[PDB]
């Protein structure tokens, strides 16, 4: 009962930006152009490229593809997901206010809380999953609302169309949705009212655990020109090879995400059936408080499964150490299955008190279910939970 | 009469951070580690690496090498030179003031003037080549002094130790020297009092016109920890492959820069003796107003040659179009020779009024002399100058 | 009614040879080791590597993975598919005989006929699809039988178990199966009696149209030692980067091949019911003469679809140029859909007389169906066939 | 008093094949084109590229550059130096004869001796440094003469122009010069009568110890077409990235080779004056038996320094081991200094009887002097010789 899948997604992921007529050789795969500079027929009159930081063939090809997958007009690539957040923040000026989602990636919390706040910006963390709390927190100085859905790691879900309703009542407020967890194959924030669709491409977009990159998709002409200026002026740009490698991962995004769905759902149901699991948070399960909201704004779910182990910190540790197929490591969205304890690793940059209020306890385990065989993944979780029973 | 060359430079550029025993294969060249994450034996108990953005083998190898070449204790790599400038600015707080050299790369001027100033920072452009003009502009809110030497493109030279004397006289003020034009083989700002040695690694460090990268070297422990926090928190980090490629270019930095010196000097002398060149700005020529300061502050000179062609824009254009070996393009520091007209291209982001005050006119041409054969470079300039003045 | 899928394929494709414990950094993805040489603890006493051509970390990791996907003990990577064919041919001696499948890739035909024959080797092309023709052609000097199944481009299918029975009655004959068209996810020649499972990894193994590489899997110890000697001695070795890129593509082989199956079947059925197609050759259709052998010998089929257009050379040409999503080009097995005219392009190296005997006519069109959206692929073929008629 | 340096060498190494107008972007550095295939406007009507193995932009750019540096009309790149040797051998036919230099790289001797000889080719090893023995050994079946100069590792020098005179009196005999040790910056075999200038590009050509590659430069039109046919037909082709990396190393060949000369000479003079060195073989020293011949055909010398340690095998082992800056490893020609004992390491593939007759004894040490600071390289040799006395 999910949203119908996006129509030409697979065809566009393979061909947008990959036109052979772009190259003299008519190659079917875009070449990796490392050249920092380009010949000009006259001072200031180039043939499309002046300097790699401002633009280069391999990066523009990637931006073209991601924009199409997001239903966007424009896209911008950056050195990392955080670098995209920083560049987006530079759209503002001293005196502006930012409303940020309550549960967000540790680095996003760390940046807003400890860095951006020191340059004339007020940061307010609000649980926008309760949509009235967002409306109450908006102020005449609010210029940017930063949303994750599902949130990392508690996986709270936010009505994007509802928030866009509210946020756009006050005129000039930018709504950003960090769509890293879902990918554009399952959720298109721009089609739901958002002004900016942002990704940590390190996770699902690239999907091969070998490229650190951020992506930002936008439709507004004014908003794109401002973001493009900061891409060149701040210089947090990605390598053209990383762009090629990321564009390479997009070619299989559709088949990868579909398998993440099946394996993730199978893992979530198994964990809810386990006598040694206290709670399971997965947007695809009916037990999720926003399950029905997911189906109206998403075409499916991913392999990100969060759950609470029964017991204490030492039971969580024992489970993670007895894993033989899941790998104890940070990050997510790759072909290999990964397991982690956010309170001690990825979300240790969040204040401990803020962890407790959010539920990020010592027993919260986050899983990034990969593309391995289903029964092998379930046999690994079973043996490791039994080890920690 | 230049400074004696820095000892062990070549050996360190080839071996620092390149320890074969680091790898199970015991390879002599460090592998390219693309992995975004690393397996941990226990929650939070890694093997040296947690996440690629925080750190990764190939990037750490590069940073160590640069640190040794700069005589620094630590170094940080970034996605670009500007990204290093932005990260350095984030060391400050709203209300602080930045003093920037009046003549600087257009993008540096653009960032400070149009971006950093909008976040509670006041920017003042002052001619720190006159070292007393800097002393007058310092205020209790001054936290950062950003200088280029030689400046881009006018190539004004600044007594780094002189500025360091003044700057450190007022307590907690950071002195940054953008050492892009000279490279550590010819100038070590840290040994001259500077607090931060910063590079656009896109130019000479990599030296192969195929990597966009910035580098920041530092000695102060407090200053390093704050920069490292911002490297991971702002995430303007370079690709591990770019890190490998840049470390690859470092291996020939010493032999590349020496040839840049010879070709650059030969081009400057040819242009100075040319009847259709009004003036030549090259730190290696005695005609440069700060020549003796250069020999006092550098072990040599670079391939960056600036000069004024005789006539008007119309002659500047024609000269550039008749070039057959020099390439009309932006950037610099590569093995290939490059020519440009800053007022319209790299420094078009600078306001015309400040361009005029700085001397960046329609006849100022900037050359990045490459590693081609000397005779071919001089014949291309000769043929192009004659073409512009028949 | 196909063979049941191979157990643990996906798990092995993602993890075999990728153990993080190999690296000091504990990286989850193997690094790309470009170093040509390695430090030795003593003159001639290495720690596993002395020189890149003999072996290097990134290549050895890939070989382990491919061997597992083939169920093999050993695997060897090469600079190209032909480079693997040449290296295998060097296993023999002057005076030996080679029996090659009559319908084979043009370059493979060119090598045996025009090169290997000039160095004391007798080459015999036999229709091994009739198993008695192989038995009749075996000679006391026969040392190598080289088979493709399905063949390129006519896609004749060969009973691997039948040929192994025949070939191995005579003692010292090597049976090679070029498994390029099927990939190890759908066909395991080694489990069916073959002595060597060989691939042009340029096609499906890498699957991203950006790596030229060959792979050879083997079980026999004597046969492996002889091949390993020639890998280092002939030096037709691949770059460690290409090895990394190919190993990256292997991680999604299972999900890619499943989509190739679905898209290939849909395209093959559409063409067979098309009024401007005289004949369709697809192992997955019941109309294929060896359909029942395919289901007995394969777990599925791929996106390689061959068909004869009705009319003349001019109708094939017009059809091929009016394709707007399929790309007219050589090669196959990538995420993008490809079309070609073998008689003029990939198989122009086969003698015209031999083309007619094999059926490689001016109206035979070969398709490599990619992973694009199904309806877009069928709509591109529909509009292009009308354009020709 | 050497030959004058080759004119326009540096300019050509930086610009030949690197023309920005080749690319729509007008990039100053050629892009890395990984695409295996290319779009064709009509069946068999390409725009210069059909399939990566036959040709691709990044490889063709490299081939143009090397050809110019060799003073050649054509150049062909291969997966390795041995792969280039194999491809050149396939130029012949069963019944032909090969004359190979008596002292040659272990792998080159091993290939001819143990592989090529098994396919209807007779191999004859002759000391062509004494030119009368070459004239005597030629036979009506001789079709190819293969020389190294300086030889590896004894570094005997061969009058290339003299041998070309002899071999070309007998009509259709190919003269190959493996110019690996000298690089085209110091020796141009083609300008001295050779028919083929061949390189192991892994050594000085690339010069960064991270690319395994072979190169062959030729002037004869018939000979080039035959080699080009075999490049595509045997498929021992290099990766396009390796081609880019090798072309990148070429840009600094001139400045690298000059420093190898200076450091090599200083090391050769130091070791010859060292009380615990029995002999020093360096083409640049007056003590070299063919020193005056070197100055006749070369513009300079390299960092390859061979010498005999005074004493026994055990002193050579200890010497290699106490080096703290030189690295004990195989290969040569990189920016880093390398030490090895060929009799057991690189030349262990040569038969002992042939080793003893050639002088490759247990006390012969081969050094590849890098680009490190001269004074540090000389104490590394000083301290290590002191330790072994
Ligand atoms: C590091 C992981 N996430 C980083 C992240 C980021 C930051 O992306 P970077 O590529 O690490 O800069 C942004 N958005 C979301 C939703 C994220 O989860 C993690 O949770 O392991
Ligand atoms: C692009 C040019 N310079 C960039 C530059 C930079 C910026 O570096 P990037 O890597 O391009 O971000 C910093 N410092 C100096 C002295 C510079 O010249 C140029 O002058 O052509
Ligand atoms: C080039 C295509 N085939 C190459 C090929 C090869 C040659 O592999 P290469 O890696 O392309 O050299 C071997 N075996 C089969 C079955 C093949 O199809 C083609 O038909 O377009
Ligand atoms: C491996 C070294 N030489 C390889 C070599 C080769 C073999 O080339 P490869 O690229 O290593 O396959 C060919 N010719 C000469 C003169 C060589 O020296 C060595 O001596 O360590």
């Amino acid at each position: 009962g999910f949203l119908p899948h996006f129509q030409h997604f697979a065809t566009q992921a393979i061909h947008v930006g990959q036109d052979p007529e772009q190259w003299t050789s008519r190659a079917v795969v875009p070449p990796i152009s490392l050249s920092t500079t380009f010949k000009q027929g006259a001072p200031g009159q180039h043939s499309g490229f002046e300097y790699s930081r401002s633009g280069n063939p391999t990066r523009n090809c990637l931006e073209k593809a991601v924009a199409a997958l997001d239903g966007a007009k424009y896209c911008l690539a950056f050195a990392s997901g955080l670098a995209a957040t920083v560049t987006i923040t530079h759209l503002l000026k001293a005196g502006d206010q930012i409303i940020c989602m309550d549960d967000v990636y540790g680095g996003t919390n760390r940046y807003f809380r400890q860095v951006a706040s020191e340059f004339g910006l007020k940061i307010s963390f609000v649980d926008c999953s309760k949509i009235k709390l967002l409306e109450a927190a908006i102020t005449p100085e609010t210029k940017l609302v930063w949303i994750e859905t599902p949130t990392n790691p508690t996986q709270k879900v936010i009505d994007i169309e509802g928030c866009a309703h509210i946020v756009h009542k006050h005129g000039d407020i930018i709504l950003v949705v960090d769509n890293t967890f879902m990918s554009p194959y399952f959720q298109r924030p721009l089609a739901l009212g958002a002004d900016i669709s942002m990704y940590s491409a390190t996770k699902y977009m690239n999907g091969h655990s070998d490229v650190v990159m951020g992506l930002v998709s936008v439709n507004c002409e004014s908003l794109h020109n401002r973001l493009r200026f900061l891409q060149n002026s701040l210089g947090a740009v990605p390598s053209p090879i990383d762009c090629y490698l990321c564009n390479r991962g997009l070619k299989t995004l559709h088949v990868r995400m579909e398998k993440h769905f099946k394996n993730g759902m199978a893992v979530a149901q198994f964990l809810e059936s386990n006598p040694w699991v206290e709670k399971v948070i997965y947007p695809g399960l009916p037990s999720h408080p926003q399950h029905e909201l997911v189906k109206r704004q998403c075409t499916g779910c991913t392999g990100m499964v969060t759950f609470y182990i029964k017991g204490t910190l030492q039971h969580a540790e024992i489970f993670l150490k007895n894993l033989k197929l899941f790998t104890l490591a940070e990050s997510l969205g790759g072909f290999e299955s990964l397991a982690e304890l956010p309170a001690i690793m990825t979300h240790a940059s969040v204040l401990k008190n803020d962890r407790d209020v959010l539920g990020i306890s010592d027993t919260l385990i986050r899983l990034s279910v990969g593309l391995e065989d289903e029964e092998d993944l379930l046999e690994d979780l079973d043996q490791a939970l039994k080890a920690a029973h």
